[PDB]
């Protein structure tokens, strides 16, 4: 009815378009969409279950709202909540920056206490490096529609029974 929070920033709106898509992965008012560029850090607050999407730009730099809702993110806290993150990136025109965004996003939320959840294998991905990395893995879900398009949506799938899991849903 109202569990799941998918806060999303983006710029030439792809993460929006998979936002859309793993709201419709999961069933009948599980997801709500929230533009981060019009959301105040406590609407966070609001959710027990969170997804996280935000794109990396200018070399590793968060999403534009992203940025803005970040600086935040220091006074609110996400301790009993668990928390995912997935971002659309370029693995090939920035290999050293890839999905940057969630990893300095989750770093951050998990200092304030989100637990992270939604894991995924990097096995498939040609870049050098991220700060979206532990332990071998993404801290979330990377999309490339740059240059890997025809894997998002399967990957979206995935993902999304991953979470529905990982949530106890
Ligand atoms: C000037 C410029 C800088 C970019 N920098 C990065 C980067 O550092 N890391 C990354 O993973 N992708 C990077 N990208 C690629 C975007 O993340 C990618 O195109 C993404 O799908 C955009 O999503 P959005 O439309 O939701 O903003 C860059 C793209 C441009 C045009």
């Amino acid at each position: 009815a109202k569990k799941i929070g998918l806060f999303y920033g983006t710029q030439t709106g792809k993460t929006e378009s998979v936002a859309e898509i793993i709201r419709d992965e999961f069933g009948n008012d599980v997801v709500t969409l929230h533009d981060v560029s019009q959301a105040e850090v406590t609407d966070l607050n609001d959710y027990q279950y969170l997804i996280i999407g935000c794109p990396t730009w200018n070399i590793g730099e968060l999403q534009s709202d992203w940025e803005g809702l970040y600086s935040e993110l220091d006074d609110v806290d996400f301790n009993g909540k668990l928390v995912a993150y997935f971002g659309t990136g370029d693995q090939i025109g920035f290999a050293d920056n890839f999905q940057d965004a969630i990893g300095i996003l989750e770093e951050k939320i998990s200092q304030r206490g989100g637990k992270t959840v939604g894991y995924w294998s990097t096995d498939g991905y040609d870049f050098n490096d991220s700060k979206a990395l532990r332990n071998g893995k993404f801290v979330g879900l990377a999309l490339d529609e740059d240059n890997q398009s025809d894997l998002t949506d399967d990957r979206i799938k995935s993902w999304v029974a991953q979470l529905k899991s990982e949530f106890g849903l």
